[PDB]
């Protein structure tokens, strides 16, 4: 009467029926009731109920019954404790904030990290290692993306844009070689795009796929040569700006990399820290721009009609630029303080920038480290054969 | 006789009566005395006293009785151990320094993180989400603060300050548009301020509130147009300097952010590390300024009458500026060593600066990380319903 | 029947025969079978099988039998748990990914960190502390390597390369003193190399040794003076480029240092993070170069025939250089944005560079820290005498 | 026979006599012998030996007996485990390298952190808080040290060194005010120094005290005015260089600070990491200086007689300066690559510098963090009254 002995995995836990009776609806509560002999495993020889569970954590569960606050035992992996409290009926959203960030850590990382010829057609878009043709087409598309990017970067150069005379417009024209190489790359990319269009299951998600969007936007300007006078000039002007995306085709290749998927998950999972960093920088930039603009006017020469003639800080927005360059410890040197007051404000800006940049960035860095370790583990670990054949219920 | 068996949560702990008798006044000490059968729960069948507590930590408490030094078991959350030793009577200020910083960690973070129409009137100052009018007034005050700040930053620009001729004073005058927008913003802010003044409970703390102080100081210069000749020029000169605070109205909006409250708590809780960083920087700056000023004179040309003509380091304070810019790895390039001795001193300055900046900043960064994790946890965790109905004493 | 009591190190673990029978082939499975009395140690008095093992981890092993997922107890060193599960028959490649990176940590670090006168001849190449002649030859080779390096660095100077007139070729010739010192150093190094050639066991690995390769490549140019007209000029031109390696002889001395061996192991063990860092930098550099080149053309003056006359960003590759200098927070200041659009892109470049540089570098830094702590431990720990005399099987 | 039951703190540990007999000379070994009933506490009723010790760690000690390798249980503070194994007789220098750096951590930090009127005379050198006169003399010496330093820094300025004509030597002379203030400060410091000389116990250590050395060296130049023609000019020239130490008197005041004592202990305890950092920087600087000097000559114009006319990298030592400025991400911009090859080498230099600077600096930073946390703990913790009255042996 009032003393009940729980036998968990061969370790006898003793407690009063009242302590079990505190938290109702849970399995131990039902144990405390007078109709428990039939309900649960029990032997009249020793008057102990037997549960075939880890005892080392049942200590902590029973502690939640005793004191009233549920904590995570720091000597067991989060998932192990999760499964134990799941069996005992304790709700997992009860743990104290002192032990919540380590408990809900692996599960946060885990959640963040998560007709006959049609297969052979689609095998050109599957993983490279999934076939030999796949690994060849992947190498070829890599070569052609690189050639496109190099053509772009060389097209913007001077050596390949000699000035010429047109009869009466004077301008610089691009070499023919570049246009020919661009045509070749467009032919290859359009062939690939048409072959991919051949098989397009769930065309809504195919259009929602950012990669295919980038491909089509990148292939639009060249194919607009036939389509393209007054509107034609504006559309060409925006067509150069569209061609600006042609470097974005490199993500098609780098998507199969692991570190980049981890980086995408890190970014999408650390929005709060990015917003925090941007707010810190905005406040710092504004405050220090105002401070330096006013400091640099103290020593202004009275003779000059303008308020500031000898200082780079002729207004506050210029202060914004200097404040960013100085807080990130970049320090180009295009504009710097030139008055003792300006120098004081500048030293404060450098130190405050180091601090308010080093506040949230370590949070973000720890997120990436955790996700990368987990992803590399899940990649390295050989595929299991589920050695444990579970017993029937 | 001399062998007493303590039954804690179904685990029998055995020890000599002397070990219990060492630390007097505590509950176990009273257990050791010969008048313990009535005082505590005890059965003559097994000669064991029964305590319904976590046994895994009673091991460590009894260890304090045995050896004489109290430690924190690194496998339980600090608050759990705190509550257990609180029950057993052990003083919490006895733990060894090896295990004090982790024990008193959550409790440090926790402490650092902590007439009919009058409600509807005050509802304009309450949280935005607390109503719909609140969220609208909040959006409107955001718009008007941003307009005030943009007017300020554009007022300091040249494009909006064209030079003019006044008849005989020559100066640049600000555009009328800016003055009109400023008047509009002042009208709105004064309306808000008067409505807030309508209801001001505990007016002493209302005046002590830094936000209301900033509001009044920011609204004083405009309203001084009517009040405002010899004293008037000085008060206008200081009025521009007062208007310098008008950018501080952005804290009124950003106070409801979480990262900023965490930053305020971090700053206020890491004063020692800030003083340490400032002392390190002062010693480094002084020492390296002297060293570089003397190094740069070794190669001074004898012909020149001045001691230093070819060096930027004409004196030591200039050295202060260079030493800050160089120790923070900023490196503007306005002044740099130009003598082999100067270059040696410069390399030492760069390395020593990296080191004495990276000494205390990680301490501060860890503080912010801990406070931010705890605050984000306490924000995310859904409000509890206190499932545990405590038993009557 | 169905209730089996395992006695591990004096702690009785109780469980059903089914739970043991789940995972077959393991020792506990064989325990569950009806032919277990003879097979294992067992007493009919208490009906318990006795195993003389750590019980605190047998809890977790039996937990793997019960639930079906094997975890690492965070309260025991990885090697201890490894040895226990090795005894019990559990495969070590079954642990959950939540507890794999800490389990397989020490073993990863450990694996990464791992005729009469012929002995006296070879004693000149052995460790310096291994003899007295060894420590003397080591000091002497240090002196001579340093003299060679100083001769090199001074040979490239102007003070030692005065212009002269040759009769009709005009050029600058190196001082004779440098050539004499070089000859002396070559004599010493060739004597050392010949003495080492005297004894060369496993000559294949001797040739595979990078140090001996560097020695021979460094000693080739001088000895080619006798060997060395049209081909002679090209071979001299490449001989200067070969002599460029003469600074690599410093690794011969620094190989006996500990931090450098740890750094070599860190590099070779963190290839993935290096590839990740290089990919991040390549994407960032490409993207930001394109963005800044296009941003800086928005404000281009229309009068100029060239597209860009007032900007340092005349093409995209120049953008590559600026993007590296700006993302590493180096910021020389040779080229910087000069247009409001350029300044926006520049601020984004600085922040994104800090982030994508601080992503993988902490992983690499943690690797080096772990390897260095382990190597310093293994160096400090005095050589053991294996106090534990193991019992015969 | 062969089965011995050890009762440690009420938990029965069972093991074979052979396992105890493995490690000889230790207490458990003596337990295993047949003459153990009299030697140790033992009851024939239960055939168990009773030890009044923590059982949770006796598990691990007995594990050392069983397997043969001693590990540290990660759930107990290092000192607790130290004291337990000290009682059991296990040598502490046996623990495995996997668990040595965490075991020997607190003890490393701890070791690193460690006639009638004569008392009133010496009370002027004792701690400021130790009296009222002490706190006053401390404030006064602070004021006078600051005045000396300000006089120094202003003496090197131009405003206070106007050029004058002496009749025939032309030079700039220092203002009289500075000399008068210097005389006053020297009078005060000499009075303090004489009063301290009054009482000088253990005069050998008084002379070995670096602070008194600095005081005497700083006070020597002024007092040499009376002592001080040909030798006089050289001694004055070195006297300015001696006066260079006058800024070192600030350590007299800052010695009572805590962060500085922690920094001194950190430096003295991290010599290996400093040597490692310096070696890394020397190799990096040498290698990259050579690489950039050779890279920048590829694009050298053939017309120029000199090898390099258009590059800042006219020789290799200049490369040393650039390599330091670039590896520390300082980047003054006085010299930077101007050739595509030079730019490649420069990008490599920036990245390699970040890496080989971030390798050992985190080790040093962790040392400082550990020492600072321990020192702040030992400072905060109130002085104990040793509640535990130990029992007589
Ligand atoms: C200026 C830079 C603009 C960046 C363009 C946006 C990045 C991008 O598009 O890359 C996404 C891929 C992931 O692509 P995916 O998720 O593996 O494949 C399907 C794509 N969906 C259908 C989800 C859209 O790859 C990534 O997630 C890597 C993130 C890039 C990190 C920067
Ligand atoms: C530290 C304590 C320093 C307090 C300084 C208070 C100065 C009060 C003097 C009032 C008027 C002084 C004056 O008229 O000028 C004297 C000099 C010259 O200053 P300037 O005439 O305005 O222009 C200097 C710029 N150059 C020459 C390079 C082009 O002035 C100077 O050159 C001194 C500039 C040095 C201040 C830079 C401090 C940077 C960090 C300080 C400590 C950081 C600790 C964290
Ligand atoms: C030059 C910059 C000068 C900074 C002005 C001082 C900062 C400030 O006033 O912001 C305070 C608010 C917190 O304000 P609050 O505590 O939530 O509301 C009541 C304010 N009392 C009554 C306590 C005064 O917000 C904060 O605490 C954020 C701290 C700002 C971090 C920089
Ligand atoms: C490392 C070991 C280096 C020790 C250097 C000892 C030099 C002793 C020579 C005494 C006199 C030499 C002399 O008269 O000048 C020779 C050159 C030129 O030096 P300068 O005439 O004074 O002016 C150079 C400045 N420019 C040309 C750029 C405008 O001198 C030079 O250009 C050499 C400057 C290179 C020193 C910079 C070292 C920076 C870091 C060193 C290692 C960092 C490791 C951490
Ligand atoms: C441009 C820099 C080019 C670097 C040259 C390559 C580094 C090198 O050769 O140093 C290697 C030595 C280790 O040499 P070791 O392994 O102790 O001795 C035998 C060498 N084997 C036979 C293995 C080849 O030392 C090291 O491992 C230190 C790695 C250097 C870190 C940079
Ligand atoms: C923040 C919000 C800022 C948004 C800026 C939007 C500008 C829209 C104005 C359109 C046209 C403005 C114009 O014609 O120029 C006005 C000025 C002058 O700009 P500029 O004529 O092109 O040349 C300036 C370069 N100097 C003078 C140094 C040689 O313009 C300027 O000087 C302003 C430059 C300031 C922008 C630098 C921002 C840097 C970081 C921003 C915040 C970082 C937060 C993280
Ligand atoms: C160029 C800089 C040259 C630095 C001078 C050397 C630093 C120094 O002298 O400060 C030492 C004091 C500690 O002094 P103390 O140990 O407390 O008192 C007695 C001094 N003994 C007898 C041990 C010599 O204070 C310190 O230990 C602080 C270390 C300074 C960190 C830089
Ligand atoms: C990445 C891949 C880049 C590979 C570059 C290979 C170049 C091979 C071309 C051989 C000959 C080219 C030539 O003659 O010059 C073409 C231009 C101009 O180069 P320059 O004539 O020698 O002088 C440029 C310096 N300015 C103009 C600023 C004064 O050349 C240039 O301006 C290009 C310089 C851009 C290289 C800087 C790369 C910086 C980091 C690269 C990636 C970092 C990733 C980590
Ligand atoms: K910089
Ligand atoms: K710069
Ligand atoms: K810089
Ligand atoms: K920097
Ligand atoms: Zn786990
Ligand atoms: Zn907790
Ligand atoms: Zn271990
Ligand atoms: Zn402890």
């Amino acid at each position: 009467s009032e003393r009940i002995v729980i036998n968990v995995g061969g370790t006898r836990h003793q407690t009063h029926r009242s302590t079990l009776r505190t938290l109702p609806g849970t399995r131990l509560a039902w144990l405390a009731e007078p109709d428990a002999h039939s309900h649960f495993d029990y032997d009249p020889r020793a008057d102990e109920f037997f549960f075939d569970r880890h005892p080392g954590v049942f200590a902590h569960i029973l502690n939640y019954y005793r004191t009233g606050k549920l904590h995570c035992p720091a000597d067991v992996c989060g998932p192990l404790y999760e499964e134990e409290l799941a069996f005992w009926g304790i709700d997992e959203t009860d743990v104290e904030p002192c032990c919540w960030m380590t408990y809900r850590q692996h599960r946060d990382a885990e959640e963040a990290l998560d007709r006959r010829w049609q297969p052979r057609i689609w095998a050109l878009f599957e993983d490279p290692y999934s076939s030999r043709y796949a690994r060849y087409v992947a190498f070829a598309s890599l070569f052609f993306i690189l050639v496109s990017i190099t053509t772009f970067c060389l097209e913007t150069h001077e050596r390949f844009n000699p000035i010429v005379n047109k009869t009466y417009y004077r301008e610089a024209e691009t070499e023919a070689f570049l246009t020919y190489i661009e045509g070749v790359c467009v032919v290859w990319f359009t062939f690939e795009f048409l072959m991919r269009v051949i098989f397009c299951p769930n065309k809504v998600e195919f259009i929602k796929n950012s990669l295919n969007i980038i491909d089509f936007v990148a292939i639009l300007p060249f194919y607009l040569e036939v389509g393209l006078s007054k509107a034609a000039k504006d559309v060409l002007g925006f067509l150069r700006v569209v061609r600006f995306v042609r470097i974005l085709r490199i993500f098609k290749l780098t998507r199969h990399f692991v570190g980049l998927r981890v980086l995408g998950h890190t970014l999408r999972a650390s929005t709060n820290e990015f917003l925090l960093l941007i707010i810190f920088l905005a406040l710092g930039v504004l405050i220090f721009a105002t401070m330096i603009y006013y400091a640099e006017r103290i020593g202004a020469q009275p003779n000059d009609p303008s308020a500031s003639e000898h200082t780079h800080f002729k207004n506050i927005p210029i202060g914004f630029w200097w404040a960013v360059v100085t807080m990130t410890t970049l320090g180009y040197g295009d504009m710097y303080p030139q008055t003792w007051s300006g120098m004081l404000v500048g030293a404060l800006c450098a130190l405050a920038g180091v601090l308010t940049i080093a506040m949230p960035v370590p949070v973000i860095v720890n997120n990436f480290g955790m996700y990368y370790s987990l992803a590399m583990a899940k990649q390295k670990l050989p595929k299991k054969k589920k050695k444990h054949i579970p017993r029937p219920p």
